[PDB]
């Protein structure tokens, strides 16, 4: 369950790449 | 982009509550 | 010790989940 | 409706740095 | 790994603590 | 300044890719 835990903080780290994006995208503007 | 923002931090929320059950089960034995 | 890891974990998942609330009011316009 | 998400972020800075002293004293063996 | 993991935790409050105070910023005109 | 908060959340993402890398790196033991 390590494994398991390293998954879901994987996928944390993709859901801020994404966040990170769009709070750029806005500030584009 | 506000919206996508929302939607993100609600699926964040949601891997840390699991995160959080997981390292319960770890300390419990 | 892991219980007061997973303890704050909690804590943080409380937290996201009313930041995620409130941008969705936000976007909400 | 913004400091509301500034005071979440400020209370998440909290407990990340709690768990932060946590693994390093795990880590201290 | 437990020690490395430390330092990014450490990291990552840092993160979130100057994020609080942007925001801070942003609600106070 | 979003510009600034949007960096911000470009490395929390990083930084927690390297934590996913290192608890895996555990479990695999």
């Amino acid at each position: 369950e390590l494994k398991a835990i390293a998954q879901e903080f994987k996928a944390i780290a993709k859901e801020f790449k994404a966040i990170a994006f769009e709070f750029k995208a806005i500030a584009q503007k």
